[PDB]
């Protein structure tokens, strides 16, 4: 599992469950092509997006569908989605966890890059 | 001044000065088109992006060019940029401040929305 | 105005108004003694806490009364308060803004420190 | 394990390793008495602070020694420590994870309360 996404809810103090997440890779013509996707588990985690073989160096966009999450809880949100855009590069045996902490009008995102 | 962006540096505890910021508005054809751009001042603020006339209802994306910012300080950061996507003026005209707090592997963003 | 506190509400996307804030300074005997207090304004800011004369070198604690804030909005939050502890003016006099962004189970705090 | 602490470093994008953490419980005379302590692991986690039997309802303070962490990396920090103060209350079968995301001039803390 070289790329994992973890989302927390800062209003309810809990994992953010069932948040849709879409990942794109930037293509040579500069458009974003679908790469992988899923919904966060009861733990607020999404595992199994990709494999070491298919996660080559390149520029990726991870879109976390925050707006639908807040709307399924009855809470008016600000953002359409949270977006995390980064270049993945080999520089040894790396695992990438993209963490996001959500509030209706605010989010933070951090990358934890290990091994 | 219906749209303002403010950026702070979480490493230095200071405003993030001279940060490039590009705003796009989603077009009829589902495309991001250029809306406005500028650079943060010595206070870390960017004023004068638009006017209440121009700033109609729409889906906007504010792209904050964080990787260029960190690179110019000798830091190789995780993200290419911070992107903030939101529907604006859909409940009538409002005033929007988009704040971002930056660290090399992390950022947060909040919107303060007032009448 | 060498010490200012600013508080935003991450649920509403607005300044956090009427938030009580108590500042203490560590005494000779290792005790926290009262230094200054106030409430945030309609802008979410608290000005006029101290003067450059009074605001000497020292270890300060800024206690932001977040639980009272959330309770008055009908939210039962996690934290009793947000506490921000720091050494001040130890490199000579500076200007300190202590910002906090609040959610019911989460907060962030940053200091912006200028000459 | 009803109380767990997890700390991330937002400048290096990694767990914050070997951060000292002290937990206090508020006593009837209103002073903080030592309750539990440890240092975060290679995963940035601290497990085994307490047991269900000894973690009764009450007010607790978790102090994360951020200043020493930044000083062992060569980075001038703002805060003396990060403090998380909260009331623990039974309301079913609860586990408390206190998460903190550190930058030199800024931190966030969230509580994830599960089961
Ligand atoms: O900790 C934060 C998070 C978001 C915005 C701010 C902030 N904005 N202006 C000031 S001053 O501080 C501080
Ligand atoms: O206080 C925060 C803010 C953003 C992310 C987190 C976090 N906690 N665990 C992970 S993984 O990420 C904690």
């Amino acid at each position: 599992c070289p790329l994992m996404v973890k989302v927390l809810d800062a209003v309810r103090g809990s994992p953010a469950i069932n948040v849709a997440v879409h990942v794109f890779r930037k293509a040579a013509d500069d458009t974003w092509e679908p790469f992988a996707s899923g919904k966060t588990s009861e733990s607020g985690e999404l595992h199994g997006l990709t494999t070491e073989e298919e996660f080559v160096e390149g520029i990726y966009k991870v879109e976390i569908d925050t707006k639908s999450y807040w709307k399924a809880l009855g809470i008016s949100p600000f953002h359409e989605h949270a977006e995390v855009v980064f270049t993945a590069n080999d520089s040894g045996p790396r695992r990438y966890t993209i963490a996001a902490l959500l509030s209706p009008y605010s989010y933070s995102t951090t990358a934890v890059v290990t091994n």
